[PDB]
């Protein structure tokens, strides 16, 4: 039962208990032990153990990066339950991401975000799910962000078309300032629009103010943004212990009109001294400093909201400018698992996943036109096997040369023990095909 933490919905720019009717406002801290991530959250040894301090120090909302979709979560989710706490979860892992220097939207990590979704839909107190983190960072990069607005679309479709409760799908930003007003802008604009939008907020440093910090102007140029806002990170470590007095001003007056709170970063010590607690070699939890500090700002923060029966009472896209934004607002499609997968079937030159990527991408893309495998998300020009995943883009490119030479003999053109000459293209899916 999870009776104690009824469903969030969103309703506007609010966050909203949904039997209640009482706005929702977010005290949180980040969750996550550094698969090759830990889920601590499939592990009742090491959720119990730490539930007991996250109820002390008084959160409602936990931050996780990863989880493990192939592993049982009802024990640790309903202990959290239990003590009225929720979680906004991140969809990608480490090692499946939209990689901001070369980004794509594909079958492989379109596969990580449903099984996510697949492993997590059910639980009442699931918050909200980010389709990003901090991909887009600079003004190097903007090109990245319409790869996520792709990812965003494509999760509220699949839950959308499924039998799950319509869990929000969000987006979590940094904070360059050169970058940061297009990003808000362009995650609410055109067809497809972000669900919320936390910022990794770290502009208020010891003990600061209101007015010297950043946070006055933040919050006047994101007062009146139409989906709920709120900081998905916060605690900078100028000063030690961490006084935590932000805490004071996010929930104050001023900041709760705008603000649905925050998650404090993080629970875990990790060698970058930003923990509340750390774990001791007998595995135990010890209190830091920093931990009574937040626990004491939390404690007194009383956010004035509204009820959701008294509140109820398409925007332009950035223009593009080289150099400054350069994200376009056509999309990439919603990548084709089917479509993909008849590569594997009919192409004569395969390669086993592995450096070599570039280099190999380098080399064939001089001998053949790789032009149906790119991804521009400056142009919106997207190949017609794009979608596909990274094994996938390079046998189509190795296949290409090999047809090319024409020697037809089943030595495939690239001196490499992961390339290896598919028999299965010898037989009779879809002669759609190339």
């Amino acid at each position: 039962s999870f009776e104690k933490t009824p469903a969030i919905k969103i309703v506007g720019n609010k966050f909203f208990d949904s039997e209640s009717g009482e706005q929702f406002f977010i005290k949180g801290i980040a969750y996550q032990l550094q698969t090759s991530y830990i889920d601590a959250l499939a592990d009742p040894k090491i959720c119990l153990r730490d539930i007991p301090f996250l109820k002390m120090l008084g959160v409602n909302t936990l931050r996780v990066y990863a989880i493990d979709p192939t592993k049982s979560h009802d024990i640790c989710m309903e202990a959290l339950s239990a003590e009225g706490m929720y979680v906004l979860l991140d969809l990608s892992e480490p090692d499946i991401s939209i990689n901001r220097e070369n980004p794509s939207w594909d079958v492989h990590i379109f596969e990580r975000y449903k099984s996510v979704i697949d492993a997590m839909s059910s639980f009442p107190n699931l918050l909200g799910y980010f389709a990003g983190n901090e991909v887009t960072n600079d003004h190097t990069n903007t090109f990245a962000s319409p790869f996520v607005k792709a990812a965003i679309r494509d999760a509220k479709e699949y839950i959308s078309h499924s039998n799950h409760r319509k869990i929000p799908v969000g987006y979590s930003t940094n904070d360059d300032a050169m970058t940061r007003d297009n990003l808000a802008r362009y995650f609410v604009c055109g067809d497809v629009k972000a669900d919320f939008y936390g910022i990794n907020m770290y502009e208020w440093c010891g003990y600061s103010t209101y007015g010297t910090s950043g946070y006055r102007e933040r919050t006047k140029e994101f007062e009146g943004y139409p989906i709920p806002v709120f900081f998905s990170e916060f605690g900078c470590n100028l000063v030690r212990p961490r006084p935590f007095t932000e805490v004071s001003a996010l929930y104050g007056n001023k900041m709760s009109s705008v603000w649905s709170g925050g998650l404090a970063y993080m629970y875990f010590e990790e060698e970058n001294e930003y923990g509340v607690v750390k774990i001791n070699d007998n595995d135990g939890v010890d209190i830091l400093p920093d931990f009574k500090n937040l626990k004491k700002e939390f404690a007194k923060a009383d956010p004035k909201g509204i009820t959701e029966e008294e509140y109820l009472t398409s925007v332009e896209c950035p223009h593009i400018a080289v150099g400054v934004w350069e994200a376009n607002e056509k999309l990439p499609e919603t990548p084709d698992r089917s479509k993909c997968a008849c590569l594997d079937e009919i192409l004569p030159c395969e390669i086993v996943p592995f450096g070599k990527y570039e280099e190999y991408f380098s080399y064939l893309c001089s001998k053949v036109d790789c032009s149906d495998i790119l991804a521009n998300g400056k142009t919106g020009e997207y190949g017609e096997f794009s979608d596909c995943s990274v094994e996938q883009k390079l046998s189509l490119q190795l296949s290409k040369l090999y047809c090319k030479i024409g020697a037809n003999d089943r030595h495939c053109p690239l001196n490499d023990k992961n390339v290896y000459f598919n028999l299965e293209s010898l037989q009779p899916c879809k002669n759609v095909f190339d």
